[PDB]
């Protein structure tokens, strides 16, 4: 439940149109971080920057988001699991 200070996001459970922030500080690994972004079985929005937001996530936007970020001790750090579930109009689990 413990993030790096504040996380990029924690979780959104919805039908497609979830609310996602992807966020770290960036350089080529000096102070701020150089990176590899992935999510929990799914592709992430473009990647490789520092701070990006997905205001409405579609089907390939469903999974859990995580990031491998290296800084100035040449050390790779991991930033938080942001879990977004974006369903089709709903399959028989919630109210059906």
């Amino acid at each position: 439940a413990l993030t790096l200070s504040k996380d990029l996001t924690a979780s959104m459970s919805v039908e497609e149109g979830a609310a996602l922030t992807l966020s770290v500080t960036a350089t080529g690994g000096t102070g701020p971080y150089t990176y590899a972004w992935t999510k929990d079985g799914s592709p992430i929005p473009d990647a490789s920057g520092a701070t990006y937001t997905k205001p409405t996530a579609a089907a390939e936007d469903a999974g859990s988001y995580k990031v491998t970020v290296t800084d100035s001790k040449q050390v790779s750090k991991d930033s938080t699991t942001c879990a977004v579930t974006v369903n089709p109009t709903v399959p028989g689990g919630l109210e059906h």
